[PDB]
């Protein structure tokens, strides 16, 4: 029968993950694990602000929650090491909860009986970072955890690539317009891993924060690594953001019309191309990984001096999902 | 020289209590308590997003901060018991927490040698609540523990009075459409208390919630316990709030000059009135702990059975802040 | 062949009734009027902040725009008068700009040569107030301007009408907590129409204002004329409703469980029926013209006398414009 | 006595200047233009969402209204041809509608008899365009008509100016994520201009949006004319503003220390410094023009060839007005 996934942390990338899962025949989501009750995860399926009512019927059973009837059994153990996955018999674990982001501290689920782990983010440790037709054909089936990077990275590992096979990068920077997470405080408060800036009222401020998926681009594209950094400018929407890069290229007198030409000819289920004015609310719950926008192409040239400027929409959420789901199923089909 | 305050949970209420108190003499904040570094501290009282700026000069030093040439001393320990209370010989704890609203759990504060503990929140328990300038004369210096109410709770009491007084309360709804606060999630997330609403998304929904503030109102004035009851609505306003009272009295023929009368001749520091058609943002920052307003005066007459309904404004942090800390003063010059 | 339709004013309303025509067999839009050019028009089809993407085809051709291969002509005339439309034999114009909400202005497109005309709002003059299933029997096919009411109207009678046929209704009073709309300013800016509180930033306040929902009830239900009033608080939720009803009732002894029954009772297509802890964006696109929430139902006794308290959810903008259809289609049916 | 100003539209920018004059002697407001009634205006100054209670006291009087015991007088006329400043005396208008923002425009108020204008925005025509402590040193005394640039171009022009007098400008580009302002629609609707982005809700997007910030940088900074460009993103804050410039420098082996010492050593009245990790509503109501945030500046080497990007908040609202009317009081007092 199918791929046997457990998802660990049933939050907005787990749950969406659910969802999407859904649509794509092969994976069955067997289990879910949390830090609450059953009531409570069905309820966050049914209903969610920004990507609307689920379609199917939830049901509370015991053990779990039925899904358009089948059994999802889920879990309330924060310790991820004595989840059940062996008796489960667990293909693949999405690690979603944004605590075990490392290899070492993932290896927990492969003690505990799944055979791999994909983590829904960027981590430390001896390990593969997957951006879906960008570099999953690095993944030879050996791997027994992967990372799926960040939202960000998805949105600029494909015009990072277009950039360099096709004008040879020199260097560049990025910054993103973000929406805010949970990782923000609802309102002015300690926050949780000391930023003075995560801290702030999420949904009232324009935030500059970090993000390493500039810095760390280098794991989904070698031959530009170290070209590339940049930024998070955190803002009040709940959902979809926007990557701008501002670059310095090889060739010389390039135009607006060849860097969109190049960016459309790349174009596929991951990487969307637009003309249409859009704006962030647009992209909520779209597939693509990355939508490069062809309106915001700009080329600053004086003399034989040229920056260029992209930018490429993604929803944080489900664009990343899309792609981590895509994963996902490549790296059980390997095995 | 002054009565010595420590603040329990640097939080909304704590610090703003902490901006408080630099104006009005005989209270120094000597301490403060939380769970983070100074660092975090300090950067949350110079800067806050719906406050303002603080006005004096924060600054990082041994053992704590320095606020106008002024020594705090800060401990991070989240066991109240443990707090050296008696070395600094603390007149009064500020309890702004969250996590010690009851009299037993709070005299863990009295063990660790403060004199009195003045509670930011409803409190269970053997204990006084207090409304400044309703009830707070019901204080006679022998409370070690004392609740100072909620913030609807301090914006609804003046008005009941009122209509008690003069109308003679039979019963009444209340419906509080307030700010949303730090127990609401930034994202739609597993909540802490499992309250599968105060889980959503807070700054995206309207969402319904208890508040015992009118169920509770026995507490502050007791010759109307059981007559009110009702909820709130949590809305996307990041502070400032509005109370709405439903009423059946026993006077007839009741009209609106008489309600609005009635309220301004009950007006004073903790009690304002206007007839400006004000909104949220007007009311951020202001220290009466309920603002009555007059255009939103209501009575429904049907033959000779008559609904009457009022609103008063307050700002849930900086309202309900101004109240506690006329409370503290009370409170403390009574031993 | 079908019912001709043109819509005057390509607004919220307006695009979401084009929407929900698409799905509604022998109507069929024909012409839009607005105040723009096709550009625009096609646009704001496509692209849907809150409703989200048009799922068609939008093209803009010569003298309008192509919807899933049917040609919609495009005017942009502010003279109701002077649009074409004895030439384009419209049966049935959907008045949706809030500039003719009048009978003798709506008048104008009679004269124009439409045979039909129905307002997407309350409307003043000697017509009827039409709420689909609550009194659109009481067209008989003999009107020419017709008023479809208002979103609150729409959620608020058939809850008005159970409390009355089935407790009595004696007297109540209504708060409507109401996503901002397009009649407010965005920042805080003089108000067209000399509102105070509408011209106030439409996104960072509540907001205190009127409605006749409540106090015209008894254009759509004649037997508790009189007998409801009530306003609204307008707050940051882009679209998505509740109204607050507390009542009296001649019934005595009323519990939480027989007005819920009654309510559930009554449930169809407009009247939709739930029992779970929902908060406003999960009824963004919704089409009962009224969601009853049992779960906001209370009931204070004291002594003999009692308060009920209900609450029933509207997304303004698609519950409001699937009830307009429904009338449409209905109006148009009995010629 | 004074230097007499009249305000032509008494909007956010209008509204500001009059709270910012009322603090700078020499300067007095005697009279204000816009197209609503003193109910209105008393009122929009007496309160704002985002800038808060006005301080002293407003009363409407006969032909205007009365602020801390002086008279201002206002009027309703939308041509400003016909404006009383001759009969008033004006010395300068301040022109703050959006609707004169060009030179032969605003003539009409020289024609209606005031000395001189000063435009609230980047204008057309044979004029000036001054930033305070940038280049108002430009200004002579024989100028009747100057602009007073944007918040934008006021937030970039100290940073562009030491970035090359100190490292030798070769180009850049900008990007500024700025609060949505009034120019934007409430719900998606037709926009005035034909803008489909502005025509978007403005407090539930990212909006890609133009601004001749950096491209028409040359008029307040000569010799770097052509060496910026860039453009907008509108995001939901209500007023607060970051300017993000990435630029390519002369001087080579550039620090990101270098950058930021430059940066302090220009700091004034105008150009602010700070190292603390701020947000956006930190900035609301500051009267710096711009607000260097040496936390955010960056640095990309590859080999020898460096990207240096900077940020500087603005509130895009005060920070602009505290520019402008020093701007006016520098151009009054000249004459
Ligand atoms: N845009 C995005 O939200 C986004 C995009 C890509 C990746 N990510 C990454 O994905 C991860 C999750 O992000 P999210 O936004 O979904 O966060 P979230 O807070 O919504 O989800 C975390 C969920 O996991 C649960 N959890 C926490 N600790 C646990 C434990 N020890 N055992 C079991 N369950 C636990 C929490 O209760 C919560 O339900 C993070 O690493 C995040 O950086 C987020
Ligand atoms: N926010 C409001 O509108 C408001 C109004 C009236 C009353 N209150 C009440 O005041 C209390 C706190 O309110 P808040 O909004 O400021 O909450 P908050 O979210 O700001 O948190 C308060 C602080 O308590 C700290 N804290 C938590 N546990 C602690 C511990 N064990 N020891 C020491 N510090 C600890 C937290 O780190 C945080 O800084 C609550 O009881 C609340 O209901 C809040
Ligand atoms: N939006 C809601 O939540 C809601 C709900 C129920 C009823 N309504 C009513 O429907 C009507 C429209 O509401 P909306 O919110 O969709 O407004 P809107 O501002 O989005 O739409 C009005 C449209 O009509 C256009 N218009 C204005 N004058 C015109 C003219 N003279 N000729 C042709 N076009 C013109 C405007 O350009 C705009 O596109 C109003 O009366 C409103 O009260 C609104
Ligand atoms: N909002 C900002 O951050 C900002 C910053 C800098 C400059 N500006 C510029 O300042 C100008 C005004 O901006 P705003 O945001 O204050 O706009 P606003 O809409 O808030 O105010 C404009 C005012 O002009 C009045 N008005 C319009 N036409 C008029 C007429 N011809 N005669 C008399 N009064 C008239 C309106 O009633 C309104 O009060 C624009 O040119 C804008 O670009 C805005
Ligand atoms: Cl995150």
């Amino acid at each position: 029968m199918a791929v046997k996934v457990a998802i660990n942390g049933f939050g907005r990338i787990g749950r969406l993950a659910f969802r999407r899962i859904q649509e794509v025949e092969g994976l069955e989501v067997v289990a879910v694990n949390d830090l609450t009750d059953d009531d409570m995860l069905a309820h966050l399926l049914k209903y969610d602000t920004m990507q609307g009512r689920f379609t199917g019927e939830v049901e509370v059973v015991d053990g779990g929650f039925r899904v358009n009837g089948k059994e999802v059994k889920s879990f309330s153990e924060p310790d991820a090491s004595k989840l059940p996955w062996k008796d489960l018999n667990i293909d693949v674990v999405l690690e979603c909860t944004g605590f075990y982001t490392d290899k070492d501290k993932a290896q927990a689920h492969i003690e505990a009986g799944a055979k791999k782990v994909l983590i829904s983010a960027p981590a430390t440790g001896d390990l593969k970072t997957i951006v879906f037709n960008t570099n999953h054909q690095e993944l030879d089936g050996s791997e027994t955890v992967v990372s799926g990077a960040s939202g960000t990275t998805n949105s600029l590992a494909p015009v990072a690539k277009v950039l360099n096979d096709d004008f040879g990068l020199v260097e560049g920077l990025m910054t993103t317009i973000h929406a805010y997470t949970g990782d923000q405080n609802t309102q002015d408060a300690p926050h949780r891993k000391g930023d003075k800036r995560r801290a702030r009222a999420a949904a009232e401020n324009i935030i500059p924060n970090s993000t390493g998926a500039a810095k760390a681009i280098g794991k989904v594209i070698p031959e530009i690594d170290g070209k590339l950094d940049g930024g998070a400018q955190r803002v009040p929407v709940a959902t979809g953001s926007l990557t701008e890069l501002t670059v310095v290229l090889e060739k010389q007198d390039v135009t607006v019309e060849q860097v969109n030409e190049a960016m459309k000819n790349a174009s596929n289920e991951s990487f969307g191309y637009t003309e249409d004015e859009i704006v962030s609310s647009d992209v909520v719950g779209m597939t693509y990984g990355s939508l490069f926008d062809a309106t915001q192409t700009r080329v600053m040239s004086v003399g034989d001096r040229q920056l260029v400027k992209v930018a490429a929409w993604y929803d944080n959420e489900m664009s990343y999902t899309a792609q981590l789901v895509r994963t996902l199923a490549y790296l059980a089909e390997l095995s």
